């Protein structure tokens, strides 16, 4: 009946599943209406996986595709594609207008959620199947926004992280608890809770969720939020490892102080992701990504640890380079593939493609999942934005 | 088994679901065969919603797309798209040739109905699943025509409003009662029944339907038709509110006399729509749309009331501007999304796009549904017809 | 379980269902890969109807589409489209290579059949679901060929008419009896059996089939073949009505002699079609089509009769002009839409489109079904072949 | 429940099913994004057949399609199409990144497998449904690679042939045994086991599999591998017939010595295929293909035998020319169509299309299945690579 977390399929590393690269088809002579997009992610039901992303109501090539750099507008929608379909106009399915998104399947229906509206009074609407069942207004009146990756559903209830407030300062996240798309409760995030953008969330066992977020103001350490779905509580932490996962970031280990010490820099950031191995009782290993560059959104490097990331300052263990440092690499996202026997967690990579500041902007998506013992290969795009017509 | 009206999902306002904007993809350099169309509407089964519209047997860009301004021809067909698929040639499904349309799902199969033929001897054909099961000839021999929005099915019977006669004068509507697409009875509309074009109809409780129509000859007040499906009776009214919903219209409240008093102007009009909240016994709130302009089809403004619209002359309560007054806004349509637990009603907006008189003509469709407490955002097209190639 | 003929849905005339017109989208500026084709027909299961046709392994516009006039080649395939999908490359489903085709659903699976090979040693292959289950070699070594319209399945067995031999002389048709695509018997056509091309076949009651064919050598009267599926017998007749249905043809009634008298002319011909009303015991009315012109394949006119067409020389009763006489009109085909309550028969029209002799060739398909009391409207293409790019 | 081999449908020859020829649509004026590809094959479930192939993350026409000659890269993916859909961008489904592929349905889910990574440390990943369940690293560190045709599943276990090592020398194949995509055992190939590339495998009865492979270093005779799935053993043989099936090859019968004698030449080769007739206990006839030319990959000729191909040096019996000798013909592949009553085996043909050395490269796929008594027709492409735009 309801989706719930199972023990994960055996795996000790990350290996490539697939890559979608629609703008390979947007060169001179090509015959395709490709869909430029940003903030992509994947979510799955027991029947299918889907690539969700935020579009711009436009295809490339085309005269209107110059707006694709914008973060928020009346054009953007949460749309999706069967996973493995290329990102073309005829493959696209529009779910909700809006400029920040999440989605997740509870075992019976999809919940889709976007934020729509002006920056000072935006509204999250939640769609369950075909109906808008939930509505959640801005509480801080400063760009209400959500994860840009899948939410987590356990036992008929789905858990969505939202935040509202200055992107350059204190902004308190909330956990929304939904049932059939209706917001039935809010969970207050206690502890280290002054930031937490764009959380990537995975169940750590049968009843707990862990979210890896972005602190856009205070620290190059990533916030971690843990949700006890049985108690209905959530607590914020700061990831303690010397291997800081955000971008930009200082040199590894150089932030002096306790685990929850911010560090001197910390302005800016990027959405990050992780994957894991777990039993029904505990997470046994975590897999992390960060950029190659400590200053720019370029490259992707995988790491792993069996330590508790909220407690240990130990460096993470190098797995290897999934995207070379010369290649733009922007957001990354967690997702889980539910199975009949075991579940599997994965990391997707937004390999960014852009002509420059306030010019055409999109991406290619590469997907790596927890399986095997060593990284198999790195990913490239072989797309030169100058060639996009 | 059969579709029947349930109590609606909680909601106290209208908020945006999504928007389809196919001709964003019809600019220079684009690679899409988009489908120019007019009179769009949405209807849903328990399995899916579909965007229905009347096409012109042509895609844009293309040499033949200059006929898309025509109301009636041998080219037009009732076609549909899965709701959320963009309006492209490969996504299109053709149901019936004809130039006026309606469709509705009874819980087992779709009923599709169009009027086809010459103006003086047109025939409505009704298709149930794959078979043409019903045929209804013109009775006034002057453009037999129907709702341009979904019909309503209750307990295995569907209810369709048709009209026939001068668009500039008295034309008596009829309610057709269908079963598996066969016209099994006609219901005579009593009361205020001298007009009633393009009705948007929704169940007001378990057994009654209310239709909001267009009086194209006599009044800027919209006719309302109520159907008792158990008694098999229908009565026409004139909407009494000082907030007149048709376009063009005089200033609010300025029509002197009783509720059913026509007013001095009233020539012309536009299809209108409403949505509602209801229990199994009664409608508890109604939501209405009209243009911003009192003379031109531009803008869309939402209103609400808990009054009986056939009795009270009270002004409606302003919800807000869904489409700015500088933006063309033509037809609007009601539809209902059936649910396993509750039903939901919505308003769709035909945001018109045209190069001018007897030139290329189509639209973008914006959808708002009953949910939340305040209007979230207004809709734009960002399509300049001059840019369509 | 198995498909079998039911009594037909009430109807006393022919009225338009829909029209597919893919090459409306093949003009300058258009963005569609349309599928030029000839010999189209429709067949249905209980789940869906499909438009079948013979393609040329090419789309229009395109450099190779100049071969589309050819009757037979190594390029042609039996392909199909969900009925109502337009005839574009992405909508197409290829079933079997070959240059003469038929298909029919037995209630469990599709049987598809084409003839493939050189003119003097062609082979019919029959595909049941995904497997080639049947193979039937040429017996007269002179263009083995079949109906170019749907076959008929009753009680798990399907009935296919084939012919082999000179198109300008005596060629004896055979009825193939298939089960799961395997040819399990051949039925010898007795009686008037010296010709019978391209039969359009419909059940006349629970156990009999009637086929309306083309005599390409001897007569402007159409051969009729009746199959008793219980006895496993088939007999050929010549349609007796003074209203001769083939093209070219002499003036009505001018063939002197008995019903089976050929008449002096008779060379050439065109595939024809009919529809009917029936109970489980008998056919109660038949509907026929022929061209407007008695010398050229132009126009389509509908007729009806309650007489036995193998016995009565009475003129048929005029229903009216479905396609004006200025419009090319080539093949027509019978098909049946099975229903849960009643079946429905229909006639489809190949409205031909061509640039001329040995130049680009295709069509638009218009569909009329048995329903209502009067013809509703005639069909046009509004496609000028000169405009096809 | 589980797929297992049934007795095959009656048939004594090979006859054409269908052909897919996407680049017919890639000429001047065309409107299609076609998918250039190599190493195509077909695999089927009980629900559908699919055309699998290895793409290049590009469509034709398009600026990037010049890489399509490459064997291995970070661009290639195992993708598939419903069998009968043409090979266009919107029809494509991406399964796994990688440059060598196989896939097979076990009755419940698809197993897809590709090799990904650098030549010296490639990794096979196996995807079962939506999850990566298996991972198998290179064991000889020299282009780990697999069949380029479907694997075989029997009783819930699937059998995949892999090889690793010098393509110009001794390279030992292994049989991987998978369950839900997990590699549960490896079977050592005994006997004649020093080579065995790109095996085409079919069940020979209820519990045994036979694979026809390519010896790329030592012999123009094809290796044959037989797997006893009950014992879990596999043995390699050399095909003994005087009719040598590889290309290039010496004149028939001219290799002096025993069945397992290599012969003096043998460098190079091409993937080959066979089909068969079988009961539940034994294979009763085998059907083979080889090129027309003994030196170039051109033409295709069918043969048959009732002898044991590992024992008898008798020449095979000529069936006939399926592809004329002037037409490029590269890989061929075996596949089986499972049925409710009987199974059917087939041979597919990669009719190669290329502009030349290190230039644009793709193919057309022709399919022949075991049915009938004589070859019906040969296949052509009628594609001139010079015309591809
Ligand atoms: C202003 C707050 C930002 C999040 C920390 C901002 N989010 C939204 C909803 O606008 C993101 C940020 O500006 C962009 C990025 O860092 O790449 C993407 C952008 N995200 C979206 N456009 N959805
Ligand atoms: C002449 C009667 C009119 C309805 C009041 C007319 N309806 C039809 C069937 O022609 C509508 C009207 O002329 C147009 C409009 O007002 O926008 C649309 C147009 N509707 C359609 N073309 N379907
Ligand atoms: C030579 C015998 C003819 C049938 C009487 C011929 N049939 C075939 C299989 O070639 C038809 C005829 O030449 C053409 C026509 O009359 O329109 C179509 C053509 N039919 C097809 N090309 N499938
Ligand atoms: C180097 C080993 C070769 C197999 C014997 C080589 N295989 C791979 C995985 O590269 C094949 C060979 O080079 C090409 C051919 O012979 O056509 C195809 C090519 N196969 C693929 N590109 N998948
Ligand atoms: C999941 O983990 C949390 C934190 O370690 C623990 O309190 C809880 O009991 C665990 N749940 C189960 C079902 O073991
Ligand atoms: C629906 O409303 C009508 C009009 O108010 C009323 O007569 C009827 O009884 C109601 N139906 C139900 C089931 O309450
Ligand atoms: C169908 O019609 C034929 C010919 O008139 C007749 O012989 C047969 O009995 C009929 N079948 C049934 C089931 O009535
Ligand atoms: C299949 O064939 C092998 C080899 O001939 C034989 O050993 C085995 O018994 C056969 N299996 C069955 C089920 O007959
Ligand atoms: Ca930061
Ligand atoms: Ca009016
Ligand atoms: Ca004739
Ligand atoms: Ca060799």
């Amino acid at each position: 009946e309801w989706r719930f977390p199972k023990s994960t399929c055996p795996g000790r590393s990350l290996q490539k599943m697939l890559q979608l690269n629609p703008h390979r088809h947007a060169t001179a002579g090509s015959q395709a209406a490709t869909i430029p997009n940003r903030e992509p992610f994947i979510s799955c039901s027991q029947d299918e996986c889907r690539l969700f992303t935020l579009d711009h109501d436009v295809s490339t090539p085309g005269a209107y595709d110059g707006i694709t750099w914008e973060d928020r507008s009346k054009r953007r929608r949460l749309v999706s594609f069967p996973l493995g379909s290329e990102l073309t106009l005829d493959n696209m399915k529009v779910h909700l207008s809006g400029w920040s998104g999440t989605a997740c399947h509870d075992g019976k229906e999809w919940t889709y959620a976007t934020v729509n509206g002006p920056d000072n009074s935006a509204v999250m609407r939640l769609k369950y199947g075909d109906q808008i069942r939930g509505s959640f207004p801005s509480y801080a009146n400063n760009i209400l926004r959500t994860q840009e990756s899948e939410c987590v559903c356990i036992d008929g209830k789905c858990y969505i992280i939202v935040i509202d407030g200055p992107a350059g300062g204190t902004a308190t996240p909330k956990v929304l608890v939904t049932r059939e798309g209706e917001v039935t409760s809010e969970i207050i995030v206690t502890g280290r809770n002054k930031m937490g953008e764009e959380c990537s969330c995975l169940a750590t066992n049968r009843t707990w969720i862990e979210c890896l977020c972005r602190d856009n103001a205070f620290s190059a350490k990533r916030p971690i939020i843990r949700i006890d779905t049985v108690a209905g509580t959530a607590r914020g932490y700061l990831m303690c490892s010397d291997t800081y996962l955000d971008t930009p970031r200082p040199a590894d280990g150089s932030i002096t102080g306790s685990c929850e010490t911010d560090g001197t820099s910390g302005g800016g950031g990027v959405k990050g992701a992780f994957a894991l191995s777990r039993t029904t009782e505990a997470t046994t290993e975590r897999f992390y990504v960060r950029t190659v560059s400590s200053s720019a959104r370029s490259g992707a490097v995988f790491y792993k640890t069996t330590d508790d990331p909220t407690e240990s300052n130990n460096p993470l263990t190098l797995i290897g380079t999934a995207v070379g440092g010369a290649i733009p690499m922007w957001y990354s996202f967690s997702f889980e593939i539910p199975g009949k026997v075991c579940d599997q967690t994965c990391i997707g990579l937004e390999m960014g493609l852009t002509m420059g500041h306030q010019l055409w902007t999109s991406n290619s998506v590469a997907v790596y999942c927890v399986i095997g013992d060593n990284l198999d290969w790195d990913s490239t795009t072989d797309v030169v934005p100058a060639d996009i017509v």
